[PDB]
């Protein structure tokens, strides 16, 4: 619930990528659609 819908849209600093599980981070798993990204998704 760090971010994403499962958090009420709680964006994170450093513009990190928010995973599906609702977690901020700078990984493909958190940024790519292959893993159901939420916000700051890298196209």
């Amino acid at each position: 619930e760090q971010c994403g819908r499962q958090a009420g849209g709680k964006l994170c600093p450093n513009n990190l990528c928010c995973s599906q599980w609702g977690w901020c981070g700078s990984t493909d798993e958190y940024c790519s659609p292959d893993h159901n990204c939420q916000s700051n998704c890298k196209d």
